[PDB]
């Protein structure tokens, strides 16, 4: 069978929490007034919920409202305890409310407002030092709800939003979210297709905080060097092709093997062999402003397919390629 893998830090905080504290599907909602807030205007949707500006008619502020759609209420105590164990944590969007909607017959989940610029407007736009100024203030929310023996598991560029003008940022929409539990097998369908984790895609399941750093490299990839998304698979298997054309297949067999992992031998017709590339094939004249020695080394000690070997978000933090940003 394939070789079990713990975290090599927070692998223990749930375990010595109060049951409580992790066991969601005991979970007792308080359920606010649904007439505190007035719809304002539609924002998206998903599979799984609508978003909505809307004002709490209570103090005239805006908030925004998720009414989910149909899902198991396992599901949905999930996020509401997650969120309401890192609520007030750095950078962490913050959960204000809980009510029913009478229409949907569903739980709203209530937040506070950020006035937020799209990414890819955004990311057009953002210099050298926003970059690394806005990946240190994720790292923070990282390493928060890591420490809080949580995983994200839906990292990417749409779940950060910006409000740029006051330089704010919230991670948000942690209806991925799990509790780390040492030796717990995970469901591998997590994720945006971009983002996606080397162990997602090998059929890993027992992965842990590591998976939301390999996401997060992904996202760092698609400033630096101006190509979004980086890994631009055109399904899951693809997807892996394309990562182990800059990474290499020697390192993925590497991979797999210490692991005792077995490739989907659907991979045998498309995967070819591939030497690891140097990240400065990627720089050009219209991104190498973006990129530094500091950047290359950060980025590529995310981006390791072994989820092991990856930094944590505390190292992370750690790394010269903050060494410029101004801390507080
Ligand atoms: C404009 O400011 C904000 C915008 C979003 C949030 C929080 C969200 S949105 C989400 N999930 C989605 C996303 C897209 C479609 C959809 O139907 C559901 N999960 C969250 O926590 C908080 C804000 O302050």
């Amino acid at each position: 069978g394939p070789v079990p893998s713990r975290a090599r830090v927070y692998t223990d905080v749930n375990t010595h929490r109060p049951r409580e504290y992790w066991d969601y599907e005991s979970h007792v909602v308080e359920w606010g007034n649904q007439d505190d807030y007035q719809l304002v205007r539609k924002l998206g949707r998903g599979k799984y919920s609508e978003v909505f500006e809307a004002i709490n008619i209570t103090n005239n502020e805006k908030v925004v409202v998720k009414i989910l759609k149909p899902v198991k209420k396992k599901k949905i105590k999930r996020e509401i305890k997650i969120l309401e164990n890192l609520r007030g944590g750095p950078n962490i969007i913050t959960l204000a409310d809980i009510v029913k909607d009478p229409v949907s017959r569903t739980p709203a989940l209530v937040f506070e407002h950020v006035n937020n610029t799209d990414f890819k407007q955004l990311y057009q736009t953002l210099t050298d030092y926003d970059i690394r100024f806005y990946m240190y203030e994720i790292l923070k929310a990282l390493d928060y709800c890591h420490s809080m023996g949580i995983m994200h598991r839906d990292v990417k560029p749409h779940n950060v939003m910006i409000d740029h003008e006051h330089r704010k940022l919230r991670l948000i929409d942690w209806g991925l979210a799990e509790f780390y539990h040492p030796g717990q097998e995970y469901n591998v369908r997590v994720a945006s297709r971009y983002f996606k984790g080397p162990e997602l895609l090998v059929d890993y399941q027992m992965y842990d905080y590591s998976l939301d750093m390999w996401s997060l490299g992904c996202m760092l990839a698609s400033m630096i060097f101006r190509k979004e998304p980086f890994f631009h698979g055109h399904d899951n298997y693809d997807q892996l092709v394309r990562i182990a054309k800059v990474l290499g297949t020697e390192d993925l067999y590497d991979y797999i093997d210490k692991y005792n992992i077995e490739l989907d031998p659907r991979f045998n017709d498309i995967l070819g062999r591939h030497s690891r590339k140097r990240w400065e094939r990627f720089v050009h004249s219209e991104n190498q402003h973006l990129v530094s020695p500091e950047a290359l080394d950060f980025l590529d000690k995310l981006l390791r397919y072994d989820h092991q070997s990856r930094l944590t978000a505390r190292e992370a933090m750690e790394h010269p390629y903050f060494y410029t940003v101004v801390k507080d």
